[PDB]
């Protein structure tokens, strides 16, 4: 059997800008300990946004002026600005609610990158 519970790494509130409502929206992000990253519409975690991969998904991070051409939201700045590059191409815009909470981010995010080969 399954072990039946997972812990993520780091769990909190972030913003993305969706392309159907091209706007800033309040969404729940949660990393796996294998650095998956899936994040849901609510605290509620019931309607699963989507599910994408870092080390995997995502190529580069890019935080503040050095993401798109995007702009952060009303009553925020831009270096608690975080942003996903994928292979592809695909570019996901975050926000956190500060520059401590996006630091912390990026610095988890570029931790989960040496994901891969067996450490033991």
């Amino acid at each position: 059997g399954s072990s039946g519970s997972s812990g993520f790494v780091k769990s909190g509130w972030l913003l993305r800008q969706s392309t159907i409502l091209k706007r800033w929206k309040k969404n729940w992000f949660d990393l796996w300990s294998d650095g998956h990253l899936i994040y849901y519409d609510d605290q509620t975690r019931q309607s699963i946004e989507d599910k994408v991969h870092m080390p995997v998904d995502c190529i580069n991070i890019r935080t503040g002026h050095e993401c798109r051409d995007i702009q952060p939201p009303d009553g925020k700045p831009r270096d608690c600005l975080l942003q996903i590059v994928c292979r592809d191409g695909k570019t996901i815009s975050l926000c956190a609610e500060s520059t401590d909470d996006c630091l912390a981010w990026k610095f988890t995010l570029q931790d989960s990158r040496t994901s891969g080969p067996s450490s033991g």
